[PDB]
């Protein structure tokens, strides 16, 4: 038993809710919140900008030190950093950005990072300003992640389309 509430169950291990991931994180304090990161950990907009703003920019400060030491992430890769006031840990995961021409096949590699964590609160990777089809992203999530994932979808309209079209 865990503290996630109001989710619809899509499969054995994948759950979904119309929710703002920032508010959901502050209420649940999950062990892991996933950020929709870029390789530079520049949290300017989308989910990343929202999460970083909620940390009063502490996420960005920590991220800049990480990059200065380690260099950029790979598309499809991840790193574990602090969750600040939102979660114990933040798993920064880089899905391909279609608006940068990155290969959509890397979306599966991106979701494989979730399997290193037993339970996660996450957004749909490569959705939103990353330009992928969220229905495709949900399909890859379900077909790749084997650990317990709680997907927060900010847009109610999109949430309804995702549920109603789910096979
Ligand atoms: C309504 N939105 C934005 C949005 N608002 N909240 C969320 C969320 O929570 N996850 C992902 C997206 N998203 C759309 C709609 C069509 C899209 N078609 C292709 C890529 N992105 C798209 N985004």
């Amino acid at each position: 038993v865990n503290s996630f509430s109001g989710y619809l169950k899509l499969t054995d291990n994948v759950y979904i809710k119309n929710a703002d991931i920032v508010e959901e994180a502050k209420k649940v304090k999950p062990t892991v919140v996933v950020n929709a990161a870029n390789v530079y950990l520049k949290h300017g907009g989308g989910v990343a900008g929202a999460l970083n703003k909620a940390t009063n920019n502490a996420m960005q400060v920590e991220s800049d030190d990480y990059i200065a030491t380690n260099g950029p992430l790979k598309v499809g890769g991840s790193c574990v950093l602090s969750g600040h006031n939102l979660a114990k840990h933040c798993l920064h995961v880089v899905g391909p950005n279609v608006n940068k021409g990155e290969d959509i096949q890397l979306l599966k590699s991106a979701y494989e990072n979730f399997n290193q964590h037993e339970v996660l609160l996450a957004p749909l990777l490569s959705a939103g300003i990353f330009g992928a089809d969220p229905i495709h992203s949900l399909r890859v999530c379900v077909d790749t992640v084997r650990t317990n994932v709680y997907l927060a979808v900010f847009d109610k309209n999109l949430y309804d389309k995702l549920v109603s079209s789910f096979l």
